[PDB]
C-alpha cells in the first residue's frame, strides 16, 4: 500500500513547468523533461530506492543548472533536505564548458551516497540515449570522448549501486572500454 | 514515510514516453506531458488523494486516446485496477469530435467516484489554460464554447470532489457562468 506525497507531485509538477522549454538534443527534438523522468525513474524501478528526498532530488537534478531556478526555490518549496542532494549534483554554472567535467571526476568520491546515485542514474540514462542516437549536429569523435568522460566519472563513483553500476558496465562493454 | 512505487515510476516514465511527440495547444507549444502530470498532481496536492490506482490512472488519462497505447498494454503493464479507470475516462475516437463531448455530459454522472476524480481535475487543469492561453488558431466563440460544454459535463460530475468542484466554480464564475 504505497503513494506518492503531495510534495513529490508539486516537485514532479515542477520540474516539468520549469523545463517545459528545454527540449532534448535528439532528432525527434523530445521534451526535456523526459530525461529528468528517466532518471528519477531509474532509481525507482531500477535501483528499487524507496526514499522520496532522492526521487524528488533526481526529478529536479538538472533545474537549478539547466532553468532559471534556484536552490533557494527548492529549499522554500521541498525543504534544505532536498536543497542539499540538489546541490551536490549541480554544476557550477559559472566555470567553462570544460572545466565542469574535469571537476566532475575530481569531486566525484568525496560525494554522498544518495548524491552518487543521482549522479550514477544521471550518467546511465543520458549513456543508454547515446548509444547509436547521436546528438544534434554532434561530431562522432564527440560522441566518443563523451564515453570516454562518463566512465571517468563513473569510475570514481563506484561502490555505490552494484546494480545501477552494473548496467553502466554493461555500456562500456559493448562499446568497448572495459 | 510515503513513496511512489516502481510501477507508478514505470507509469510516470510511460505516460512521458507515449506523449513524447505531443504537444499542447499554446503559443509556446509545451509538451503535453505537461499536461497529464497536471492532472494527476492536481490530484494529489489538491483534492489530496493518497491511492496511486487513481494518480496513475490520471498519468495515463490520455495515452490510450491520444497516442498509439491501448488498453492492453496499460492492462499488461499496470493491471485490470488501472486499466478500469483510464477506459473510464477515454473517449471512444471511433466517433466524431462533436458526438465525444456530447456524450461525456451524458455519460459523466454514470462514472464511478475515482473515474470522476480524474475527469474533474482533467477539466481543471484544461479549463485553467484557457484562461490565459488561447489555443492555436481559435476564434473567441469557440474559445467560449469550451467553457459552456465544460460547465454541461463537470456539472454532472458534481458531488464528488467538494474541493476540486469548488475551484472548477471559481473559474466558472470568473467568467459568467455560474
Ligand atoms: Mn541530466
Ligand atoms: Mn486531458
Amino acid at each position: 500500500a504505497t503513494y506518492p506525497s503531495a510534495k513529490f507531485m508539486e516537485c514532479l509538477q515542477y520540474a516539468a513547468f520549469k523545463h517545459r522549454q528545454q527540449r532534448r538534443k535528439d532528432p525527434q527534438e523530445t521534451p526535456y523533461v523526459n530525461h529528468v523522468i528517466n532518471v528519477s525513474t531509474i532509481l525507482s524501478v531500477e535501483a528499487c530506492i524507496t526514499d522520496e528526498g532522492v526521487l524528488m532530488a533526481a526529478l529536479l537534478h538538472d533545474v537549478v543548472e539547466d532553468t532559471d531556478a534556484s536552490f533557494e526555490d527548492v529549499e522554500k518549496l521541498f525543504g534544505p533536505d532536498v536543497c542539499g542532494l540538489v546541490r551536490e549534483v549541480t554544476d557550477d554554472k559559472s566555470l567553462e564548458k570544460q572545466e565542469r567535467k574535469r571537476l566532475q571526476i575530481e569531486n566525484a568520491a568525496k560525494s554522498s551516497c544518495r548524491a552518487k546515485l543521482i549522479k550514477l542514474a544521471d550518467k546511465l540514462d543520458n549513456l543508454r540515449d547515446l548509444q547509436v542516437n547521436t546528438p544534434t549536429g554532434w561530431t562522432q569523435e564527440r560522441r566518443d570522448q563523451y564515453f570516454v568522460w562518463a566512465k571517468k566519472v563513473v569510475d570514481n563513483l563506484r561502490g555505490t549501486n552494484a546494480n545501477l553500476e552494473l548496467k553502466l558496465d554493461e555500456i562500456f562493454r559493448q562499446r568497448g572500454l572495459l
